[PDB]
């Protein structure tokens, strides 16, 4: 509702719109309804995560660009695009798509320290994996 | 019924794990009981996700490289996997987290085919994006 994050995203933005509204030429709109509808939906989470990377990642470091004049206030903007996600992240409700196992990670840095024998090891332990694959399709109907 | 996808993924692993096996000459487990605790948890699509990834993408191109004489059944082993991921995929209950929002990849396309004015409409619609986050959150509860 009326977040303060969402009032300081809105506050930030205020302040570089102008710059960008005249230069917005073409008629269409470019985040539809379409995209609302994504995110009520069932994969709602990877709508809104994979926007909030677009503007992150791609939109605003263009956009920065386009600038020196507005660099700054893009960059505040950005500091506080990025602080909401890793909000939204904490949440169970919001963005709990964006959480990486820290199990896997583990799993990662073994393989990686192993070299040839980890290509080995996780080779001859893909039973265990299927195994794995089996009991989280268990879990997941209960 | 699933379990004759598993039955045939293991029976192809079944074919090569003996190749691995006898050069497995550590003591160790890589994948261990947490991973399976992950596994069952809130983040348990991702987890999966990515131990599905990590096979495709990390151990199973090494594994064709250490083993050109068995490449093809590590082929067939491989288009399995990707053959049970893409089911899976297709489950909401399973792997409902590797499905991309197709209006994501809509505004990501007419963005690209924008140019320069993507970015200043992009920017411009922030506020949009703002509002579209604030309906989100609500709806979510």
């Amino acid at each position: 509702g009326q977040s303060h994050m969402l009032l300081e995203l809105r506050t930030a933005f205020s302040q570089v719109k102008t710059f960008f509204q005249t230069k917005d030429q073409l008629d269409n709109i470019l985040l539809t309804d379409s995209l609302m509808q994504d995110f009520k939906g069932y994969l709602g989470c990877q709508a809104l995560s994979e926007m909030i990377q677009f503007y992150l990642v791609e939109v605003m470091p263009q956009a920065e660009k386009h600038g020196p004049e507005i660099k700054e206030h893009l960059n505040s903007l950005g500091e506080k695009l990025k602080t909401l996600r890793m909000r939204l992240r904490r949440c169970h409700r919001f963005l709990p798509c964006e959480n990486k196992s820290k199990a896997v990670e583990q799993v990662k840095s073994d393989f990686n320290k192993l070299q040839d024998q980890g290509v080995y090891k996780a080779m001859n332990e893909f039973d265990i994996f299927i195994n794995y694959i089996e009991a989280y399709m268990m879990i997941k109907m209960k």
